[PDB]
């Protein structure tokens, strides 16, 4: 029986690293990439075709879900896994990012989050993730806005560090959650190097199972947040993954591993495809466009997913023009799929010490 | 190789009959129902899935296709059924009904119908169901409007038949088609026994494939529609197909194969998934509902359905009140299997010779 939880680094190349994390629910290979499900479906996916694409783990927002149907409901209904049918690994947030963004007349305070439906503190934000059942549980912190000040970005994280102690306390006093599941802590810090620094020191010395690098991609652009992750991801613990909450476009991704970065999750490649981009080696495509109206050959020439193999471009774009449903079905099946042969595609060049040729190769190819 | 097409009857129980109609792209197993396929999809399916719930033909509507892309653009890219990724037989309507129910500023004529988008003539409808590559190609007809004067049932009558006379020309003068597919003539005559009579007997002169009774399920209810299907179904020719357009609910599928027809299309299933309503064998239900919110049941108890078999009436509940396209496909996928459901049991009921029992074991609990 696989333990709770086991990360395991099988090969490197520089900063990069593959390897897997094992836990009770599944083996999750990585770099990851962990498709997006909000209010507990990987919109216009079944569970089946989120796993046929290649994905081990699916990232489960909590902030609808807490709202409705609610986390104690989902709990009693049996958990996340059984209420929507994936039994593989869920990495679950907090549910404060999202408060700060689709929430109004929110009220901040050292106890928490006070915020009115479009009190969550650490201690409730472990509670929820708990009650949804979830097996990677993230520290409830904040992200601090971008630009931001010195000071205030070093109050926001000496809160984010003391709400990391709170989480990882929350999380230990609860022996069922501490026995199954995992706690990532939260490095903040903005864009400087000393705060970068005693946040990663502050979460070391509290010591979590994983790490992420939050307060980037929220609007610095690529070269500053690659900048900030040259200095940042050495900071943390080596011997545990490296996550990059919210990140990214296909090129973030693969400039992200270059630095040391394990997981990736955004809204991206189900979002945007409902919206018409579908992605390809040679660059995003918006299937929307006239110039794709009689165009038979597939998304993209060498994508193994399913939609490739069956449907033309003139097709999905005339399914997107008409609003109908199987053109966001197949969209998304197509660029979830793309991203996890991407992360396959890096998987395999790190393990077989050529991954700076295969970062190159993509670039060259995907921007040409 | 399969003919062109051939319909067997294996079994009948009084008026009602079961068999199959064979056809090069497939066999179709009577009584059939046909999924509705708009705008080259059935809505929030894959055509596997489609499959997969039992169906043996879908209905494609022309109307909209006819449209966009248009019926020589779908041409040019291989046919409605490559297009769509549906191998199996699809049947057209004519696309005249749906223009006087979507457009405006429609302008009739003995030649056909003007209208503009929000000329269709016989000779362009069966040009058009041509060009997408149908396999049973319906007749261009006009459905009288409900109620209608003796007079004007009598007028409207008139003009569909010699529309149907060249309807079957059209489709006579092209080789292909009248080699490859299937032609339908549309009876008419309201519900007025004497026109009723008068158009069998031209449409019968006229000869075709199979026959449809038009001009029904616009507005007179279960009881005077069973009424007309009393006396107008034995006037059609007894060896081919009987197609009641546009029915319908389960209750007026068993009432219409009672009195002799084979099959059926509708956008109930479909339309109304979406919208909350899921048929079990006690009756439709309203998923939205406060009492299915944790209802860990399936949609129904006997249900063989993939959804039936992995997702509980809270997590449907849930889908469809969020409004996730997760919900539209669950929701869909249940109720053209429930149909398919239905057909099978209605086919295996009149072969075993207790259809009249199936019946009336059916009624009595769907609508306990
Ligand atoms: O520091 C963080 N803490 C907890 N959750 C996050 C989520 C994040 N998502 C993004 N970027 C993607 C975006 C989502 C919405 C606006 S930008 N950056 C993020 C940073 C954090
Ligand atoms: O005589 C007809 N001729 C050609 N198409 C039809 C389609 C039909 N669809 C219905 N009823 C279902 C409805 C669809 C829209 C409003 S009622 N009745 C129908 C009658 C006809
Ligand atoms: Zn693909
Ligand atoms: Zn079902």
């Amino acid at each position: 029986d696989r333990p709770r939880f086991s990360f395991s680094i099988a090969a490197r190349e520089g900063k990069a690293r593959t390897g897997t994390i094992e836990m009770k629910r599944g083996v999750i290979r990585t770099p990851a990439f962990m498709p997006v499900g909000t209010a507990a479906t990987v919109k216009a996916l079944k569970p089946e075709t989120v796993r046929a694409t290649g994905a081990d783990i699916i990232l489960g927002n909590t902030y609808h879900l807490m709202l409705r149907p609610g986390a104690e409901r989902i709990a009693k209904l049996g958990g996340l896994h059984s209420f929507m049918g994936w039994d593989r690994p869920i990495l679950t947030d907090s549910g404060g990012y999202q408060v700060m963004s689709l929430s109004s007349l929110t009220k901040q305070s050292e106890e928490g989050v006070t915020f009115k439906s479009h009190m969550l503190s650490p201690e409730r934000s472990i509670e929820i993730q708990h009650l949804l059942g979830s097996d990677i549980v993230m520290a409830f912190d904040e992200c601090t806005p971008y630009p931001a000040t010195p000071s205030r970005a070093a109050s926001s994280m000496e809160r984010s560090m003391r709400w990391a102690k709170r989480s990882r306390d929350a999380f230990d006093s609860r022996k069922e959650q501490a026995e199954n599941a995992a706690l990532f802590g939260i490095q903040q810090g903005s864009v400087f190097e000393n705060l970068r620094q005693q946040s990663a020191d502050a979460l070391a010395e509290i010591g979590f199972d994983g790490y992420a690098v939050g307060g980037l991609a929220v609007g610095e652009g690529q070269d500053e947040m690659f900048r900030v992750l040259d200095f940042s991801v050495p900071m943390l613990p080596d011997d545990k993954p490296h996550y990059l909450m919210g990140v990214g476009k296909p090129d973030d991704i693969v400039g992200a591993v270059e630095r040391g970065i394990d997981m990736f999750d955004c809204v991206l490649p189900t979002r945007s495809g409902r919206n018409g981009q579908a992605f390809t080696w040679d660059g995003p495509i918006n299937i929307r466009n006239a110039r794709f109206s009689e165009d038979l050959k597939p998304l993209d020439s060498e994508c193994h997913c399913a939609v490739c193999q069956k449907w033309s471009r003139a097709y999905i774009h005339h399914l997107i023009r008409a609003g109908e449903i199987l053109g966001a079905m197949l969209m998304t099946e197509h660029n979830i799929a793309f991203y996890q042969q991407l992360m396959q595609k890096i998987r395999d060049s790190i393990s077989e010490g050529r991954f700076s040729q295969f970062a190159q190769d993509f670039r060259a190819r995907y921007f040409a």
